[PDB]
This record gives structure tokens, C-alpha cells and sequence, in this order.
């Protein structure tokens, strides 16, 4: 069904985010 | 259901990630 996508949609939305503000916190040293 | 439970902490869970995602833009000027 189509709304298994739009779940996957967003569990790899908040991967992309979680990812991003892992990137940030290294780049700032925490 | 707890389902519903679990896909509105997902929801929740990006919405917070995006908003500091967004604050993290307005401070550094983008
Ligand atoms: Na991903
Ligand atoms: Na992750
Ligand atoms: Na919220
Ligand atoms: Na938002």
C-alpha cells in the first residue's frame, strides 16, 4: 500500500536529519 | 493502537529535527 511509502518516506526523512545534525555536531567539535 | 502512538512520535521526532535544522540556518545566516 501506499502508505507504507509515505512511512518509509518519513522514517528516512528523520534518518537524513538525524545524519545531518550528526554531521554538524562533529563539525563543531561536540 | 500503539501504532498510531509510534507514527506520531516519527512526526513529532521530524518536526523537531527540522525546526533546529531551521534555527541552526537562521543563525549562521542562510
Ligand atoms: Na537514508
Ligand atoms: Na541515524
Ligand atoms: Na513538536
Ligand atoms: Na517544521
Amino acid at each position: 500500500a501506499q502508505l507504507e511509502a509515505k512511512v518509509e518516506e518519513l522514517l528516512s526523512k528523520n534518518w537524513n536529519l538525524e545524519n545531518e545534525v550528526a554531521r554538524l555536531k562533529k563539525l563543531v567539535g561536540e
